[PDB]
């Protein structure tokens, strides 16, 4: 409830790509089931990839930036 996807990847609209990749990259290879298959990493890792394809895409960020969650029709409840 109030699903984060900038902070849950740890950032706020004002990061701009090169902060937000920087974050993403790191992020994914703390958790990923190819790196990490660590017991209960992959559901956090599957929590980050909801707010990753916010931290990548700049059209899905574009709605983001300029309402936020929402605005943002990702996993609704």
């Amino acid at each position: 409830m109030g699903k984060d996807y900038y902070q849950t990847l740890g950032l706020a609209r004002g990061a701009s790509d090169e902060e937000i990749k920087r974050a993403y990259r790191r992020q994914a290879l703390r958790y990923h089931p190819d790196k990490n298959k660590e017991p209960g990493a992959e559901e956090k890792f599957k929590e980050i990839a909801e707010a990753y394809d916010v931290l990548s895409d700049p059209r899905k960020r574009e709605i983001f930036d300029r309402y936020g969650e929402e605005g943002l029709k990702g996993s609704g409840c």
